[PDB]
């Protein structure tokens, strides 16, 4: 450890490595703070499910992601346990256990919200969509020109996509996948646009994908090396950051004061330009935590100096979910094109086609692949081979349909433990709202109870608003109703559900991003600098000021990169 | 890769670990190879739970564990699912779905058994506990000179100790742990022994704990390298080893048949000395895999032509389990020495002790930790500090009571906590009996269906003997509910239960080790070298031939240890 | 089947069971109000819940 | 085989069933309400040591069926509430409601 650097970024996550690739990259002297640390294997922050054997058994990466799932805010359990025997210790109250958090009301949370701490945050077991949002759900970066607007928005996505090797190729050879595509593709008739899920990953082979995270933004090895000799870059794991030092005028900050974990020392790290990327709730905390905002419950008698947005106005998307399995019409068409005589299991028993008949429903490397699987298994009775890769289909977000969806099959921390309905036959649908900004929903902290970290226990108040996003919400539970049922029945056990609420994990606006800090109700600007601070920047979705639908991580990269241009045009890196 | 070395470990667990400790050390050109990947942290092959996140919050290991347990033989699934839509595909028999194995009756199954396939197998997982085996429990490794047997384990138990690091008092200064121990100690007075558990971990801090795993064993690095200048070592790891090439003459190894993962390519591996530790199952599949024993279903009619006894004589530890809330009156002895004036919350609140008092029925050191904990927590209603340690008792193997014990806490695929009784109060009871070794209790090979890395899948045909293991069982779970009711009543939810067969994996006997093959029915010498064959040694649980109790690992590594001192005196290393 | 259809409980406390999933059209509750036949004297740590 | 055993209950007077002056029944009468626990010392000594007498006598039978392992039922499940209205000699000495002709 030096106690001085150019730029000090706290936190691992995709976001934080895209403020070291752009600066370490433009020869800044960067240090990189993470309470987590590497376990991830020898690429430092890659995605945990790149082994042979996730993507073998890919059922067991959901045990994965709930294991590096740490819960935001648990309200004080009051199930009654009236069997314990008469010699057992007995409670009296519904007192404070197991680490919950006595100031959350439990009808206004947000259950189902966790974090992670581990180097590369949560693209260590993300499941990698990265669309763009369209105009009518992306925070603007110029007023009065829709144009100049676009233009800007397709620069910065176009550079994140690259960073993330966002692609919308990587399946495309997959039976299921194209068998549900053009099916909805075919039923919609031009009303509704399918394609592939754009994903930030690239195929190796035709049964391993290399799943993008943080990893592939910046491979976090310290700088200088051989590989990179004119570079300076340390990343130190097992480090909460607690807080930063402002000055007394408030319009800069002076260190950042931080804990080690593993010794137990702290220190004041100084630097030119302080970044923080620690999450959209942990950003908060850290800042609430530095005397930004209101800690405490919130109390309008005494409105905060320093950034009364910080906290409100906080968006999460509500997330309808259900599997379906195929429907036998479907099933059927897989072997269209084929001739096949006498019965499976049997000597004279064949599977034909003909290559290129222009009558064909299918390819020739489709025919091909179920040719083979019926001519080689014939004890199986489904057409699909047992390696074909999964669909991931989506309709992007429209204002006649306002909600992202995804027509798939990947590891989240729910999602079908069954065994008795084939795989092959089976497709998940998440379908994703969008939800209003509004004042009264928020993200505070205790002043009393604290975290597993000693910081101020983060705490929801939280509804979805009554008004447009509830009316969508329900119409777009409907429309997945009715949109599955064209590919099959509801598989039993996965019936059509609202989740948990944030689940879905793409909470927003938790210091929100705008263009005049009053006007707007917002903590940062376009640049994403602090309001007021010369040298502090937040990056993340808790940046996004807007409802959206799509997952948000592409365009909080998107914005990190725009902040990366403002601290080139405002800082010089020292000497090397 | 070159392709020849001196020797050739096939397994990076804990026991492959002890070869390489061995033989690295003593000048050998070794190579390693396991078919999973470096995932752990730069600590290669390390504890998983040797987070600073894990140790605040230990409940969420338990998914960690279930991510990295894969079922050996899932039977075919036979539920009823008639609640299909009418429209979805639907089938017309129980055939082949998922993974299942069509050749492993499901009431003749070891359902529980799982393997993991990582760098560090499952010690980058396990609970750590290494207890030694008793006569009863212990092959012979010499005849007739039972004073000469034991000085010969003893010897060998406490060089495998060192290596494990293993200890009985990283937990003395728990307060739940002495309570426990302590009521326990005077409730069988004079009739059986309590002590801590003997763990592979060394203490670092009063909240964290190093747990110990084949990295304790061998840092996995390749050599040579600074700190071992003169050692050869590599790992390779994503190989899937497939088969050892016999000589027509059944008298050596000539090669090692592998494939890259990453690559796809095979290659012939060649090396003086071939070390199979991959784990019980696996060992045999591999050895199957390449012409010992017999592959398929098993068919007397048809001796066959190697080690006739491989994969006969399995055994499994039947294992109960339960969790209790500590009893009232356990928990007011917690403050017995503390002197209480008026009530908490209230002005003149405080809590006091007299160290030294020969009153005192508790050490100083528990009496200050209580003392603070009820000061600085005045809302809190029970005596034991947050983050006490686990507790950690056992009584060892005996005649008399012929099942190991453990009384404590700590991470498993199951048992995991619930949430509304403080987790303070709860503490686990698991009792593992021994099983006696019988020819017709199996594991075995199909000869057409395969697993996920196309090797023949493994099949179980095995059933608890009638008579003493039987018996002796049922014996233990009466045991169990006596000795869990001095401590508590039943936890609601973790009621005393048989679990599932082979969830406790301690899985012995699948290549076991005798003085004689056709004598003592066995495929390994007491040096585990196979009858036969020059240069081919097997190291791991699966070499122990008795019925034993108590965890394996620690005896496992003993007999690697005794395998290497032979191949040490047989074998020249290469030159450096 | 018969036994249970003529058991009717004596006291039932107060339901403090989170439903968050319902949509977010349907009607949700502020608090854990007094709901189909629930005793709102009744310390649920201190009963006899079976009775009937 | 079905398995249950039924433990004796110390009377005390801090056990109770009481009536809502507000809370009401479905057929509005006033609403009743228990504030029971076992009593400590030999009541729940005795309970305790029942559980572990079923888990040692059963076993000499067989095992537990898996989905009914031993347990404390649901309190008053076993519906054989007594002493509500309690019979003694002398309602203050006895503190009771009805003599042994279960007059009140
Ligand atoms: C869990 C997950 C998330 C996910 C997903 C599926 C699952 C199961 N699917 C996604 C998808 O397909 N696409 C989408 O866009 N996003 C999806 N997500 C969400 C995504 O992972 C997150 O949006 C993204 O990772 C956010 O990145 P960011 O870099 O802002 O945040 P992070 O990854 O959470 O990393 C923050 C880190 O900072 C640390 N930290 C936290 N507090 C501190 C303090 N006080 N001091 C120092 N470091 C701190 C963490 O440990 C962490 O690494
Ligand atoms: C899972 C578990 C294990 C466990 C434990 C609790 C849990 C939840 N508690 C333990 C305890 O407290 N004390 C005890 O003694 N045992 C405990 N266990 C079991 C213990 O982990 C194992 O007994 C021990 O790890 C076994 O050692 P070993 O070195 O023999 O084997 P392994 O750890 O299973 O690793 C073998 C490896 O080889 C690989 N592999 C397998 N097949 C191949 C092929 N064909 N080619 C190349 N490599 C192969 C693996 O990938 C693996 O890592």
């Amino acid at each position: 450890m030096d106690i001085k650097y150019d730029v000090v970024i706290v936190g691992s996550g995709p976001i934080g490595c895209t403020y070291a690739r752009e600066l370490v990259g433009a020869g800044y002297k960067v240090a990189m703070f993470d309470i987590g640390e590497i376990d991830s294997g020898l690429k430092i922050g890659a995605h945990k499910k790149n082994t042979v054997e996730y993507q073998k058994n890919i059922d067991k990466f959901v045990n994965v992601i709930q294991g590096q799932l740490m819960s935001v805010s648990v309200p004080v359990n009051t199930l009654v346990v009236d069997t314990l025997s008469p010699t057992s210790w007995q409670a009296s109250t519904f007192f404070v256990r197991n680490g919950s958090n006595p100031e959350q009301d439990p009808l206004r949370n947000l259950s189902g919200q966790a974090v992670t701490r581990v180097v590369g945050g949560m693209s260590t077991h993300w499941s990698c969509a990265t669309p763009r949002f369209d105009r009518e759900q992306r925070p603007l970066l110029v007023k009065d020109d829709a144009d100049a607007d676009d233009a800007e928005w397709d620069r910065l996505y176009t550079k994140a996509e690259s960073y993330f090797q966002t692609g919308t190729d990587q399946f495309k050879e997959s039976i299921r996948h194209n068998l549900v595509l053009n099916k909805l593709t075919e039923e919609y008739k031009g009303q509704r646009d399918f394609q592939q899920i754009p994903l930030a990953a690239t195929r190796r082979s035709p049964t391993f994908v290399e799943w993008s995270s943080a990893n592939t933004v910046f491979d976090l090895q310290n700088r200088p090396n051989t590989d990179a000799p004119e570079e300076r870059f340390n990343l130190f794991p097992a480090v909460a950051c607690e807080r930063v030092v402002r000055n007394a005028l408030n319009s800069e900050i002076e260190s950042l004061h931080i804990h080690d974990l593993i010794s137990g020392d702290r220190f004041e790290i100084k630097a030119d330009v302080y970044v923080l990327t620690a999450g959209a709730v942990h950003n908060t905390q850290l800042l609430v935590n530095s005397g930004f905002g209101q800690l405490g419950r919130p109390n309008p008698a005494n409105p905060p100096e320093l950034l009364p947005s910080l906290g409100s106005y906080i968006t999460e998307q509500s997330l309808v979910f259900c599997q379906t399995v195929m429907s036998t019409e479907l099933i059927d068409s897989v072997k269209s094109d084929m001739t096949i005589r006498g019965t499976p299991g049997e000597l004279t028993y064949s599977v034909t086609y003909t290559p290129g008949a222009s009558t064909n429903k299918h390819p020739d490397w489709w025919n091909e692949k179920v040719k083979n699987h019926m001519m080689q298994h014939q004890e199986d009775p489904l057409p699909i081979p047992f390696e074909d890769p999964e669909p991931q289909v989506t309709t992007l977000f429209q204002p006649s349909h306002p909600w992202h969806t995804q027509i798939h099959r990947d590891a989240f921390s729910y999602g079908a433990v069954q065994q008795s309905i084939d795989s092959r036959l089976i497709v998940d649908w998440r379908f994703f709202g969008r939800t209003e900004p509004k004042e009264e929903n928020k993200l505070w902290f205790s002043d009393k109870i604290t975290d597993a970290y000693n910081m101020p226990q983060p705490t929801f108040d939280f509804r979805f608003p009554a008004g447009r996003t509830s009316k969508e919400a329900e119409d777009m539970m409907t429309d997945m109703c009715v949109m599955s049922a064209k590919i099959g029945g509801f598989l039993p056990g996965s019936l059509p559900q609202f989740m948990e609420p944030g689940l879905v994990l793409h909470l927003g606006g938790t210091h929100r991003m705008g263009f005049d800090e009053k006007e707007d109700n917002c903590c940062v600007n376009t640049d994403s600098r602090v309001f007021g601070f010369k040298n502090l920047f937040l990056g993340g979705c808790g940046n996004i000021p807007t409802a959206y639908g799509a997952n948000p991580t592409l365009t909080a990269m998107s914005l990190a990169i725009k902040s990366c241009e403002y601290i080139k045009q405002n800082f010089t890196p020292s000497p090397f």
